């Protein structure tokens, strides 16, 4: 167990199994148009880092032993750099596609979000593999002036440097999210209000002998009804818009026994749109709480190794680096299971090659 070498296998095969569901992840993401959105798109993108992860330390370990050049085994070490960069990076991505959606699904619009996404992406990679080749380039710690940390031959300052941005990044990762719950916060809150305003018109269209009252509350409703429909694209209630100008048109040209009757066969439409939003933001609140499951699951992972490396002694003991890589290097692993027990969209895919064997 404390030995290194068996750990040395034992993550060599953790690292077969991460790399083999990462692939498979990546497959379904690109082979799935359903699966083609921007969220799922970033989601490949991940998958994609955590790939390079199994597969650095796949070739990490069959170098180790039996290796040609030590040239090679630091190539690896960018592999395992670029995979822990490429997976934070996109995971900032996911959290900003997700409040994007969310903050005005109206603005959301097709063109500035592909531009946006594969942006992204493209500024993810180029930024992972510059930093995973830069031990290449001559930032190792193999230089009779320069101290080795955990890793080797990486060197303790620019792991220093990986962890400092790595913890800063995580906390503006954790302030995005909390503003998404702000968000969505409010897209209930004046839901809310819409509702009560609605029911107070209903109300008080009722109680009214005059044909001007009930022109005034069947433009409030018209407003609010706006309002919602305004907050996320992301089925229609626009068939109620046109039931409250078909009662705004008879109101108006003095109908107003038939224009309150209008009102209240608003109520079927009403009860359908109202069912019909609550599940809305029910995906919305199963969406945001994995994004926060992956954010916790990361971070732990992580954060050990993210001290440990800043705070290792070059004198302890090996275990405490596998104590701390074992989370690190696990979490690969359990990023595709998440989504799969979560979501169903993806899920589907994942059950459908049964039916194809
Ligand atoms: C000798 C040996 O056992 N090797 C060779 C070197 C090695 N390097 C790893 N990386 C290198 C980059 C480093 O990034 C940082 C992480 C956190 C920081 F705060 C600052 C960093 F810079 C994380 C650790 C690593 N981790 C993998 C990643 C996926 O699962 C475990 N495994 C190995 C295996």
């Amino acid at each position: 167990l404390p030995a290194v070498n068996p750990w040395d296998v034992l993550l060599c095969v953790s690292g077969t199994v991460i790399a083999g569901e990462n692939a498979l992840v990546v497959a379904l993401i690109a082979s799935t148009p359903a699966l083609r959105t921007p969220m799922f798109v970033l989601v490949g993108s991940l998958a994609t880092a955590d790939l390079l992860a199994g597969l650095g330390l796949i070739l990490h370990f069959v170098f180790q032993y039996l290796v040609p050049s030590e040239t090679v085994s630091l190539l690896t070490v960018g592999f395992l750099v670029a995979s822990f960069a490429a997976s934070v990076s996109s995971l900032l991505a996911i959290t900003v596609d997700r409040y994007l959606s969310l903050y005005n699904p109206l603005t959301y619009y097709s063109r500035r979000t592909l531009l946006g996404v594969h942006l992204l992406l493209a500024a993810t990679w180029t930024v992972s593999l510059g930093l995973g080749l830069l031990p290449v380039l001559g930032w190792n710690c193999l230089a009779e002036r320069a101290a080795c940390s955990v890793v080797r031959p990486l060197a303790r300052s620019h792991v220093a440097l990986l962890s400092a941005a790595f913890f800063m990044v995580f906390g503006i990762m954790l302030h995005l999210y909390v503003r998404i719950c702000q968000v969505v916060w409010r897209h209930a809150a004046d839901l809310e209000d819409n509702w009560e305003t609605l029911n107070d018109n209903l109300k008080v269209i009722e109680k009214a002998d005059n044909a001007a009252q009930v022109k005034d509350a069947l433009t409030k409703m018209r407003a609010a009804a706006l309002d919602a429909q305004k907050a996320t694209p992301p089925h229609g209630f626009d068939i109620l818009v046109g039931q409250i100008d078909d009662a705004l048109k008879l109101a108006n040209e003095g109908k107003v026994k038939e224009a309150q009757a209008a009102a209240e066969q608003l109520k079927t439409t009403r009860n359908a749109y109202i069912q019909k939003y609550l599940a809305h933001l029910a995906a919305t609140r199963k969406g945001v709480r994995t994004l926060a499951v992956v954010l916790g699951t990361f971070g732990a992972c992580w954060l050990p190794f993210a001290i440990y490396c800043v705070v290792g002694s070059h004198e302890d003991p090996a275990v405490y680096t596998y104590a701390t890589l074992l989370p690190a290097t696990l979490n690969s692993m359990i990023n595709p299971i998440i989504y799969a027990f979560r979501n169903q969209e993806i899920q589907r895919a994942l059950w459908l090659l049964l039916d194809g064997c």
